[PDB]
């Protein structure tokens, strides 16, 4: 059932359930939306992006529950965020990604109504400003995000890493040691963005995120997609279910105006 420990995308556990626990659901902040570019404006004062990665920060990899995530040494500055809509450094933390059941949508964020199979997040927290990933999720500048739409196309080699531990964390709490990952070079060649204020996608749903969504897809082939669909959200013992989807639909903007980095 629906609980503060136990939200989901199950039916009754699922997104249109989580306000039930987390009344932040139905904020003015809340992310993921719809980017209508008509009324998207270029904004000359954002700076360049900036993105120093190093592979050796990756160490982990896990199944949540809620996805697989790519845990990074955030310790140091060797992997960071800077530029753009940002004031100093953004610490590189995790990577994730959500999926719908079928290819035709599962994207987070939908722009001019046109979604994607699937949405890679990777997730930064200012480390200028604050003491850890956790503290930095409670302030409205603390973190950065990137979402990276994946369409439909042909196979991503860039992926392989990720996808050949799938069946090592299919449970719900497994891990696997996982570093060199060249994470760069899972962005597309163009990182034209979009930017606007908004939150976490999954519970608790916090009003901390500055967005950075690049406009261009990366490919993924069905094939490879599907894989991800045979994680399970439950643990070893627990009765079996699939992540067979775990995207939020898009909130309102209920005011927000959202940034182009291009034009
Ligand atoms: N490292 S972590 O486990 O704290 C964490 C990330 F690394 C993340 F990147 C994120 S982003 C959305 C989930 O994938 C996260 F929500 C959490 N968890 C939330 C947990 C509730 C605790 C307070 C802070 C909000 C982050
Ligand atoms: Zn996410």
């Amino acid at each position: 059932m629906m609980s503060r420990l136990s939200w989901g995308y199950r039916e009754h556990n699922g997104p249109i359930h989580w306000k039930e626990f987390f009344p932040i659901a139905d904020g003015d902040q809340q992310s993921p939306i719809e980017i209508k570019t008509k009324e998207v404006k270029y904004d000359s004062s954002l700076r360049p992006l900036s993105i120093k990665y190093d592979p050796s920060s990756a160490k982990i990899i896990s199944n949540s529950g809620h996805s697989f995530n790519v845990d990074f040494d955030d310790t140091e500055n060797k992997s960071v965020l800077r530029g753009g809509p940002l004031t100093g450094s953004y610490r590189l933390r995790q990577v994730h990604l959500h999926w719908g059941s079928a290819d035709d949508h599962g994207s987070e964020h939908i722009v001019d109504g046109v979604s994607y199979a699937a949405e890679l997040h990777v997730v930064h927290w200012n480390s200028d400003k604050y003491p850890s990933f956790v503290e930095a999720a409670h302030e409205p500048d603390g973190l950065a995000v990137l979402g990276v739409f994946l369409q439909i196309g042909e196979p991503n080699s860039q992926l392989q890493k990720i996808t050949d531990t799938l069946d090592s964390i299919k449970e719900k709490g497994k891990q696997t040691r996982f570093t060199n990952f060249d994470l760069l070079s899972l962005l597309p060649p163009s990182w034209d963005y979009w930017t606007y204020p908004g939150s976490l996608t999954v519970p608790p749903l916090l009003e901390s995120v500055t967005w950075i969504v690049l406009k261009q897809p990366i490919n993924i082939s069905s094939q490879q997609l599907a894989k991800f669909r045979s994680l399970l959200c439950t643990a070893e013992g627990e009765a079996a279910a699939f992540l067979v989807s775990n995207h939020r639909p898009p909130q309102p903007l209920k005011g927000r105006k959202v940034r182009a980095s291009f034009h």
